[PDB]
């Protein structure tokens, strides 16, 4: 209680033994000390019991599982709220794991320290890693959101940093040591954990430097390529069998039902659907570039078809999201803009379709938004392209691009339209009011700075009408236009990209890897069929509505459970035993040592020569 | 065989790669601008081949400065305009200034910062050949 | 600030390395003097 830690150390090396001192009573009453420095805890109580405690209310366990419920995030159950520990304690005692609970007390009471020394005792050190930092990322976001002394809240992200790092260098050690060992440390069912997985923990802590490591790759690429072999030409190997359904039987398997195995795998399921997608983008095509009849031709009802299944699979996979409430769901579902857009895009489909089939009026305005709703599908192949190693980083740098060249798209604009008004005034002074006026501005100057320069027009030589007042100023200033457009603006712009390439390539590739995981588990998910005749898969679920063995996780036994543990706990030490002995090798420590040892030798030296014998 | 030309020639043999990996998706912008122009212009064509070619050569050819304002929106004495006519010189400036503006500077700028290494590697391996 | 500062100054690498060598060169002329003399 009084943050000794030294002492907690000196008293563990003589005798003391956690899996005996630690009870729910010692537990219940470490919690409730007042004998260190000032936390955060009886307000995250206090907001998670409705702000309806009594005046000096006593913490039980149970107000600590809540709370570590809704600090972890939707899904998480903590093990004090589970029923066999509320009829333990309602009728009343031990803790097979002492060093878990007692570093989840040192984590939410911000004792930094103690919880560093509590991490390497025990086993599961890179799931507390994982735990701890996430439960000091939403406890700093908690102590921001309401408006603490606005340190508490640097503190918790250093603390969650620190966490963050030592969990990566805990990973780079394992797989450094031994990769298969390391891979199945990454993907064990953790039963103390509200049975989640390292992976699924590092991802809800959107840690980016975890997911993009290269054990945490090449997990993935095993996962995503499902239980077959084929690692030196895949795709081409993948879409034959999928157009050729007899030549999946001349493939290696992972050790009648090859057909199951093949068709499951997330890797077939994509090439189904980009196969699917292409055919739909070529009937579009189709059916916009000839002409148009009365009634829908027969690609028509099939690209309608296939747009109407689309947004019923999409209105299906908003209802079984995480979050409870169904508008919750909705504006969780509304975080991406990719299914923002594909609502519109939609929407304005389906307006289109129905003006489309009336009067001739009506059909050539449907016709029109078909055709300008063609252009959002054509652009939508880049999330297709995003899977390509190479083409999803260049996507990003796009992305990320378009703002600095839209900070420059207003001075161009001011410019283009101070020129333009000036022209148009200067050459046309027995002009009315028009909207024809307002289009002759942008028109011609935006024009001119892409190569269409016309010097008879900007211009025209004055048998000839009798010359404008002041039309000689009107090439001069055409002239200092180009100049400035086309050799001061665009350069800059160019160096503006030129200097800011490397941060945003970096971020790109991290982003890349990180968002990997996202894709694989959304594929994973998906049924076996594609849109367009995903309407079996769609009525099937609800007969059977009234009726994750790997690619997820993965279920061990115990001597295996066991034999991960040793291999934990010799990573760790390890790790430990490597740092130390970098520390102390380093220059400078030796150059501290030996000016210490110089200055108590020099001392003791005079002490020496003070003596006087002779 | 030159003491310069060599590396020239196997840096241009380096780059283009990436040159073709931005080929793609210029490629899908002027092919996506060049079917929405097409299919507004011309609402009562039949299935020819003649439509195949209509969506890539005008729009690759006016991105090497052959941009002509009287053939992307022909006036409309005049015969009727078009339903939607006016989208096709909004849509023609959004193409203009995402290809000329935003993937050339973007190549530019990936020549750029992957030349050093190219080059060594280039001067190493015509002195080893 | 100046207390941080004097901090920083005393514990740098060059100011110690300097320390170090003044030390060394008197504890070694001393233990030269002290060596000089022959009880014996
Ligand atoms: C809003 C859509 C309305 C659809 C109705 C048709 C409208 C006709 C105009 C076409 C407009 C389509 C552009 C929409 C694409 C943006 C999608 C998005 O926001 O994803 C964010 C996307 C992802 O965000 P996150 O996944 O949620 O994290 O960010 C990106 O990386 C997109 C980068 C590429 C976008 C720039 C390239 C677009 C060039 C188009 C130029 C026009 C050519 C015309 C000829
Ligand atoms: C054929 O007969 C048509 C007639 C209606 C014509 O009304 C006129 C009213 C003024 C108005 C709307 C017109 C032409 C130039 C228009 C200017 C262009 C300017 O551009 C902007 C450009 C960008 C801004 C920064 C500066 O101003 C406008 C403030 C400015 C602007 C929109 C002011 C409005 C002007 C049309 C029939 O109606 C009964
Ligand atoms: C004069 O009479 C000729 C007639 C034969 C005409 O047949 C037509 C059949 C459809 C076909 C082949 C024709 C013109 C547009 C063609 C489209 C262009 C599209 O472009 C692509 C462009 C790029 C793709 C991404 C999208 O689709 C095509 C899928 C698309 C495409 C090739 C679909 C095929 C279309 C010709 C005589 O025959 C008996």
């Amino acid at each position: 209680v009084l943050d000794r830690v030294d002492f907690v150390k000196l008293l563990i090396e003589n005798g003391v033994s956690m899996h005996r001192f630690l009870t729910i009573s010692r537990l219940e009453e470490l919690y409730n000390t007042r004998h260190g420095p000032s936390n955060t805890l009886y307000h995250l109580v206090r907001d998670v019991k409705k702000g309806n405690l009594p005046p000096d209310y006593r913490i039980s366990l149970i107000d600590i599982g809540l709370v570590i419920e809704y600090l972890m995030g939707g899904a998480y159950r903590c093990n004090y709220t589970r029923k066999r520990f509320r009829t333990l304690y309602h009728n009343l005692n031990h803790f097979p794991f002492p060093f878990h609970e007692l570093m989840v007390w040192a984590v939410l009471m911000k004792r930094q320290k103690m919880a560093l020394f509590f991490w390497q005792h025990g086993e599961e050190a890179m799931a507390k890693a994982l735990v701890a930092c996430k439960l000091c990322k939403a406890m700093a976001h908690e102590a921001s959101e309401n408006d603490m002394v606005d340190d508490i809240s640097q503190e918790l992200n250093h603390n969650s940093r620190d966490f963050g790092q030592l969990a990566v260098e805990l990973l780079d050690q394992s797989y450094k040591q031994d990769e298969q060992l390391a891979m199945k440390l990454l993907t064990y069912e953790l039963k103390n954990w509200s049975n989640a997985t390292c992976l699924q923990l590092a991802v809800a802590a959107k840690h980016r430097d975890f997911i993009a490591h290269t054990c945490s790759q090449m997990l993935l690429t095993d996962m995503w390529m499902g239980r077959l072999r084929m690692r030196k030409n895949s795709g081409l190997k993948v879409i034959l069998g999928i157009l050729l359904p007899p030549s999946i039987l001349s493939l290696e398997f992972k050790n009648g039902r090859k057909i199951y195995e093949f068709y499951n795998a997330p890797i077939v399921k994509f090439w189904f659907y980009t196969l699917a997608y292409i055919g739909y983008l070529m009937l579009f095509n189709y059916i916009v570039l000839v002409k148009m009849e009365r009634w829908p031709s027969t690609q028509e009802w099939i690209v309608i078809s296939y747009i109407f299944t689309l947004g019923i699979e999409k209105m299906r996979e908003i209802l079984m999201s995480e979050p409870g409430k169904l508008l919750q769901k909705v504006k969780v579902w509304l975080q991406e803009y990719w299914n923002v857009t594909d609502l519109i895009a939609i929407l304005l489909f389906s307006v289109g379709m129905i003006l489309r089939l009336q009067d001739q009026p009506f059909r050539s305005d449907g016709r029109v938004i078909y055709c300008v709703n063609i252009i959002y599908w054509y652009i939508r192949l880049l999330d297709i392209f995003g899977v390509n190693k190479y083409l999803g980083p260049y996507v990003m740098m796009i992305g990320k691009m378009m703002i600095d060249m839209m900070y420059f798209v207003i001075i161009m604009l001011v410019v283009l339209m101070s020129f333009g008004v000036a022209r148009q005034a200067i050459l046309f002074p027995n002009e009315e009011p028009s909207w024809k006026l307002a289009k002759n501005i942008f028109y011609m100057p935006y024009w001119m700075i892409y190569g269409e320069v016309f010097a008879d027009q900007i211009d025209p030589p004055c048998q000839l009408p009798p010359c404008k007042t002041g039309a000689w100023i009107v090439p001069a200033i055409m002239a200092c236009y180009l100049l400035v457009a086309n050799i001061l603006l665009v350069n800059l712009l160019i160096a503006v990209f030129n200097n800011t390439f490397f941060e945003v390539k970096s971020i790109s590739n991290q982003v890349w890897k990180f968002q990997r995981y996202q894709l694989i588990m959304t594929f994973h998910e998906r049924p076996v069929l594609p849109p367009p005749l995903i309407i079996f898969s769609h009525m099937t679920m609800i007969f059977q509505h009234v009726c994750r063995d790997y690619g997820l996780k993965l279920f061990i036994t115990d001597d295996e459970l066991k034999k991960v543990h040793d291999f934990e706990e010799q990573c760790i030490e390890e790790y430990f035993r490597e740092k130390d002995d970098r520390f102390n090798s380093s220059n400078d420590e030796r150059i501290r040592v030996t000016s210490e040892r110089v200055e108590n030798m020099s001392m003791r030296l005079e002490e020496v020569n003070e003596r006087e014998h002779s």
